[PDB]
């Protein structure tokens, strides 16, 4: 249908913009620790503590399978980021602090992206 096509327009174009928020956040993790997901290799007991586990890798394979529908679910990941490290590292690492960086200046990006999906439609 005609009205189908549209819709996958809209998600289309939906899947542009959450990869131009996408770059912009990884822009705010200069040390790529939220680049790819934790290795169980490395972290044998990771699943353990975190049931959802996410990483900027596994959300572009998302994104570029135009698996985000609305603005809600993206960020639902990036959070899922950023909660997961807050609660496996101790307040006194890098990675924590990575996480609370990544969170401040990732706020703005979003602030505005809301904005835009909103105004857009």
């Amino acid at each position: 249908s005609m009205e189908q096509v549209a819709m996958e327009l809209r998600l289309t174009e939906l899947t542009r913009l959450l990869r131009s928020v996408l770059d912009q956040l990884q822009d705010k993790d200069p040390a790529r620790i939220f680049a790819q997901p934790v290795s169980l290799k490395e972290v044998p007991d990771y699943l353990d503590h975190i049931k959802h586990p996410m990483d900027f890798a596994t959300m572009r394979k998302r994104l570029e399978a135009q698996g985000y529908k609305n603005l809600h679910e993206f960020e639902e990941d990036f959070d899922l980021i950023i909660d997961n490290c807050m609660k496996y590292n101790a307040r006194d690492t890098v990675f924590y602090r990575a996480a609370v960086r990544l969170r401040d200046q990732g706020g703005v990006v979003l602030r505005q992206a809301r904005r835009e999906v909103d105004s857009i439609g």
